[PDB]
C-alpha cells in the first residue's frame, strides 16, 4: 500500500 501526508 502507500500513503502520505503534508
Amino acid at each position: 500500500t502507500a500513503s502520505n501526508s503534508s
